[PDB]
């Protein structure tokens, strides 16, 4: 067939009940994740092609970058809680990988401040139990799918995208194949 299990996607032998419809994992330390988000805009092109009524969830992971890596999962929880993801995603990626000016929790905080989030507001969120549970949600989703590498995308807790079965000669064409595959899986 055109889409075949084991080629553009794999099926989880051990399906995850109650998972988000479309779930993407990344790390701000992850070089391919930087490409995905900053150069390819995968999340966005996927979204533009998802059928109506299917929402997109994106979580940060702990297993890259050590201590700063966990800080970034907590910051991403703050980003989700305040709804400021589209204001901090670019400066966090560039701060960690381009300028390498993010070296501490305080440097992460600076990015949110630069972005117009008030200090009081950031700190209150950082220390909140609502953010603690969002950190918990991210860690559990990653644990549920055996997650050991990023970037990664899962559809309905049952299917995992397999971009390595895709031509990358053209960047535009790869992104749409990726997006079209997510839509296919989402209609399954």
């Amino acid at each position: 067939a055109q889409y075949e299990d084991g080629k553009q996607y794999t099926t989880l032998e051990k399906p995850v009940a109650g998972a988000p419809q479309v779930l993407e994992f990344f790390s701000f330390f992850c070089p391919h994740c930087y490409q995905f988000e900053e150069v390819l805009h995968i999340s966005d092109n996927v979204k533009k092609k998802l059928p109506e009524g299917v929402k997109m969830t994106k979580y940060h992971v702990n297993f890259m970058g050590g201590d700063l890596g966990k800080d970034l999962t907590q910051a991403w929880a703050v980003a989700m809680a305040l709804g400021v993801e589209d204001k901090v995603t670019v400066p966090l990626f560039e701060g960690v990988q381009k300028t390498q000016t993010i070296r501490s929790a305080s440097d992460i905080r600076d990015v949110f401040i630069n972005a117009g989030i008030k200090g009081e507001e950031y700190d209150a969120a950082w220390n909140s139990f609502v953010v603690k549970s969002l950190v918990a949600q991210q860690e559990k989703a990653a644990a549920d799918v055996q997650l050991r590498g990023v970037p990664a995308m899962f559809v309905n807790g049952k299917y995992q995208l397999n971009p390595q079965g895709m031509d990358t000669s053209n960047m535009d064409v790869f992104v749409q194949q990726y997006a079209d595959t997510v839509k296919y899986l989402s209609e399954k």
